[PDB]
């Protein structure tokens, strides 16, 4: 998160950390045994941890729980990077508490000028690279699809909206991927790609949770 704010301790339950000897993606906790993330982020040998702020330091409100299965979206295309989602489930359910909640899929996709808050342990710097232990937020807004397609040329899906702010300053960034980013409560996108960090004219590109909901909940229903 370049320009953000620090969250403070376990003010965000529904976020993980997803680690494979090291922190490498974020993810959201929808229900006790099921996380969401970028299919981006796909790897084997996943251990889900809940309840991080610092994620070098155990701090006392840590859930480690490793995945049992993944599962891509089946459209994803690496390369285009459309249906940029994916589901992991846990081996064993979280224990939910105030500091570890899962967050509600949306009912309804959010509009343009709504403000959203995403998350995450990624870069802090729009150059260079400096990664925090403590987990950083950012307040940013949807941003128009006319925006969005204009900011980014033929690269943009039905699948795909942008939040942050034109002027730069203020983004996502490596290490943030497949965090959430929660409007209203509600899980409405997931930190997908963009050209750089903060950079002017170049906003955030999320995947768009709503458009996936059906998929979401058939999956876990029958996995
Ligand atoms: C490789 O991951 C990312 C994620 C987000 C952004 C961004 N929001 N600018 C760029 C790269
Ligand atoms: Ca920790």
């Amino acid at each position: 998160i370049v320009g953000g704010y620090t969250c403070g301790a376990n003010t965000v339950p529904y976020q993980v950390s997803l680690n494979s000897g090291y922190h490498f993606c974020g993810g959201s906790l929808i229900n006790s045994q099921w996380v969401v993330s970028a299919a981006h982020c796909y790897k084997s040998g996943i251990q889900v941890r809940l309840g991080e702020d610092n994620i070098n330091v155990v701090e006392g409100n840590e859930q480690f729980i490793s995945a049992s299965k993944s599962i891509v979206h089946p459209s994803y295309n690496s390369n285009t990077l459309n249906n940029d989602i994916m589901l992991i489930k846990l081996k064993s359910a979280a224990s939910l508490n105030s500091r570890v909640a899962s967050i509600s899929l949306p009912t309804s996709c959010a509009s343009a000028g709504t403000q959203c808050l995403i998350s995450g342990w990624g870069n802090t710097k729009s150059s260079g690279t400096s990664y925090p232990d403590v987990l950083k937020c950012l307040k940013a807004p949807i941003l128009s699809d006319s925006s969005c397609k204009s900011a980014y040329p033929g690269q943009i899906t039905s699948n795909m909206f942008c939040a942050g702010y034109l002027e730069g300053g203020k983004d996502s960034c490596q290490g943030d991927s497949g965090g959430p980013v929660v409007c209203s409560g509600k899980l409405q996108g997931i930190v997908s790609w963009g050209s750089g960090c903060a950079q002017k004219n170049k906003p955030g590109v999320y995947t768009k949770v709503c458009n996936y909901v059906s998929w979401i909940k058939q999956t876990i229903a029958s996995n």
